């Protein structure tokens, strides 16, 4: 089993990673932490908890860093639109995420692994607060980048457009990193006959992946998880990764050495490539999970 | 009596302004809290708990963030030497920091209170940064900040940057773009507050505590001069009476471009961007009330 | 036949491009223009020299630019070699530059024109961007630019930029903010064009002067790939435009210092809404530019 | 004498920098090169034309660059005078061109003083890099160490092309730079131009006319009983440097998009370690300038 915190901006495909972190047998989801992205974090928490609520899952959910630490706040009705849910009965723990994600890695034996798959806010400032975490952590596995197009900006991703200074402190942590960037999880397109697989094998996680990618398309954040199933399903490629702080145009760019031109050593392991067959099947055993 | 929040980085003038701030009947000292800057943390927080020993300081210390919020971390062992606090002699430490994170002790001593606490910056920014993107509900709480930092001619570090704000500029883009009041006491006021042979001697001869500590710390860093300004202080100086110091409102924008002006505060002197002011600047300090105010300060410790 | 002026730093594939663009009957080759970029402007301009005298073209060479316009001169002497043109030996050079400047060249050739000239750099854009900022009445006069330069995807001198925009980032901003019709083969459609040792084999086997030129040119290059025809499809796209896919895009030139300096920012799904100011190069049918090739060189075979 | 190839953008202060460089004994004016500056390079070479005329200063006249090298064209246009009908022309000769062959042809004795953008300056220097060792040293009217006018960190001649300075800041060649600390100091006041009025002659004529102008627009925008006088001060250095103090400081050009784009950043305590590139106006002796102002215009007499 590999250990988890899973941070997260729930966020359609949030909700669907958080889905296949809280049930598969080869994960252990310690946590889950809630960061600002696709919408305020009042709401990226209440959709968080709405998830977890309708899929019965007990998992702690501590709330994070509602700005990112730097930049001027940017966002992508609900923030989670499609499932209807019951009134919230569920909460966050007092505790803040960040703190959480520092003492659960200070306490533990170095065999856990982040799963960032919004903005890197909550685990930026966890690294600068406490930079005794960054030997504790196994790796970690991100959604965000894209060492092609990007999709806020001709040059960026949504997650590292949204705080590229936090970014910039992840990328230079020195801790292992894999990157599921867009040019993979474009690739996750999801269509009527996958949506149609996930209904009829039902049951809540059904019901939510269905009323979720109806109302959706690739799913994004959900590769990660896969990844940690599974490494062989998606191929990577190690990269020697900068991310552009400058204002202008690369502003937030993952700036990815592709062909190894600058002679610095790795410190990415970059998603080129999935096995969608894997990934879909891998979705459905997951869903699957979720019948009584 | 003006509550405050004292956020340094000691320092040789982080422990004057620490034995000011603890002292004047002006001024009711909250907390201290430490910061990585002029040394690391581990040695900032020893500096601070050190000063707050030997003086009988029994406000409580919090230690907060060891790096910047971004940037490679950078020390001034250019002028603080190998402690950071070199000169006096130290007993054993027996006092300690609080369990508390600084961070935290910010966010909750604002959220608690009636908006009436200012926060007195000395060091980096990467504490007040943290704190208000945690917790931006402290932003209408925070009554000022008075900080020592910037310069809007010549900097320090760099001919472009003073050293604090070099040291976390991204910390200090955030401050500087809270919307919070802000008062600067930047290199252009503080380089004006050089303590000579004689500010030394009337220290010494005021005697107690105080006046060793002042003494055994400027004449150290006057070696280094020969071989000089207080800064920090000039924030608890201002706090106590305002009218020592002339301030020039101005629109001020953080340069956070790698490059030649990286962690430069550009002051709008002229007003020709057209923007509201957010920040009184520094201009000049009547000296004279400055070393009588130290000397009022040192005074309070004789024993 | 579409009327050109030639701007190119010599080079191995801009010798193929001089070699297409002085024999297809589609195009009018007015001048030759060069520029420093593989090489310093000297080296260059011998280069040039050396192959017009080789396939008798007797158009006029004009050297221009021997420094970008505000960067740090860069080399490619990597791939090219000591001399820029490591492989084919030459006769002695009697052949000699005109006296008057490329940028005066290119100003009075297009002035005098009506505007039916088109642009092709294939080096660093330092004279084109001269040019355009001397006398800007020329903007209109420019029917279209057909460059080699820029990448949508990844570089080739860094992650982020290729060398003809990275050797003069500034030149190559004012290029694309011209308003002129703009043609971009970047590295993504340039490194479809591959020369293998079967497509050497088969262009010497045409053999005479161009023969043996385009074999002893790239025989040296395939030699330092023990680790691409660029140039040479901005002549064949104006011989055959169906032979190469473009898509319109709005391009901005990122002359930032640090990681993307030189970066041809591409918007590829039009996120930005500003109108496409470039044709981008997407695709290239190969067999097609093959036969080309071939059309080209066989027009220099000797009686 | 010092050769010199005086550069400018007229221009209110360049013709008052014109006025001096054409008359004083101590200065032999080669030519005069114009620049889009101030106005765009059309009026700023009709202004330029204008003044050379009216004090019937002989020297040829070169158009330059018309747009900066790289960024979008700013402007900031000679008030004050009437000219007659304009009858001087420029040469047919580009200004680059001209500055290039003047500086190959001679023996290294030239100095250059650009007192507009640096578009002419940077455009020659990198078309034919033999011209560096060929300048004897650059006497730049523009820059500021503290505050800009154009932008609290950007003074207007650097601001106007800050791509172009830069490739001055870079060459190599000896520079002085009258920044807005030094001629900020330069403040022309009604005593200053009754002086220049009552000499008289065209050049007491022209500086009045153009000064009382700059006074009245100091008056009611914030008046401010005087305005300074930048570009004529770079003649006055020419003449006699010990009229104006200066320091030797390592200065680089910000070219950075942003709130210090074409910042001139001067390391006044040397914490670079850098050797020194400029010798930064500090102060002038504003007696000194005056009397010498006065005695180029008594030279039109
Ligand atoms: N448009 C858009 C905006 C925001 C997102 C969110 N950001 C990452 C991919 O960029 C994913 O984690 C999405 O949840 C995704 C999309 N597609
Ligand atoms: N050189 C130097 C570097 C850093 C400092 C510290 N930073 C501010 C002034 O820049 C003050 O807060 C000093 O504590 C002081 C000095 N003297
Ligand atoms: N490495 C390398 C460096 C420079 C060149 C030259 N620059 C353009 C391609 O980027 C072409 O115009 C080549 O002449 C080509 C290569 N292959
Ligand atoms: N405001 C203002 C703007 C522009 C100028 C022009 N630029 C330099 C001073 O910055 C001088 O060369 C003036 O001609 C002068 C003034 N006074
Ligand atoms: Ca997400
Ligand atoms: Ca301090
Ligand atoms: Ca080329
Ligand atoms: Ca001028």
């Amino acid at each position: 089993k590999r250990k988890i915190i899973l941070d997260c901006d729930p966020g359609h495909d949030d909700a669907i990673a958080i889905m296949m972190a809280a049930k598969h047998p080869a994960i252990d989801l310690l946590g889950i932490t809630i960061v600002a992205g696709n919408q305020t974090l009042d709401k990226t928490l209440i959709n968080g908890l709405n998830v977890c609520q309708k899929l019965e899952i007990n998992v702690p959910v501590y709330a994070g860093m509602p700005q990112p630490i730097m930049r001027q706040q940017i966002v992508a009705d609900t923030g989670l639109d499609g499932p209807v849910f019951e009134p919230l009965t569920r909460q966050a723990e007092s505790t803040h995420a960040v703190k959480y994600i520092i003492d659960t890695l200070m306490a533990s034996d170095g065999d856990i692994t982040l799963v960032p798959v919004g903005p890197l806010s909550n685990i930026a400032v966890a690294m600068r607060m406490q930079p005794a975490i960054l030997p504790k952590i196994r790796e970690i596995v991100l959604m965000g980048g894209a060492y092609g197009t990007g999709n806020f900006t001709p040059s960026a991703e949504f997650n590292i457009f949204a705080d590229p200074e936090a970014a910039r402190v992840v990328f230079t942590s020195g801790v292992p990193l894999v990157m599921m960037g867009l040019d993979l999880t474009n690739q996750t397109v999801c269509t009527p006959d996958v949506i149609a697989r996930m209904e009829r094998a039902g049951g809540p996680a059904g019901e939510l992946f269905s009323d979720i990618m109806n109302f959706t398309g690739p799913v994004h954040d959900a590769t990660c998880i896969g990844y940690l199933i599974n490494p062989d399903g998606i191929k990577t490629q190690e990269m020697y990764v900068e991310v552009d702080v400058n204002s202008g145009p690369c502003y937030g760019r993952t700036v990815c050495d592709e062909l190894g031109v600058l002679g610095k050593p790795a410190n990415t392991k970059v998603g080129i490539t999935i096995d969608t067959d894997w990934f879909w099947g891998l979705v459905e055993e997951c869903v699957r999970g979720y019948i009584k």
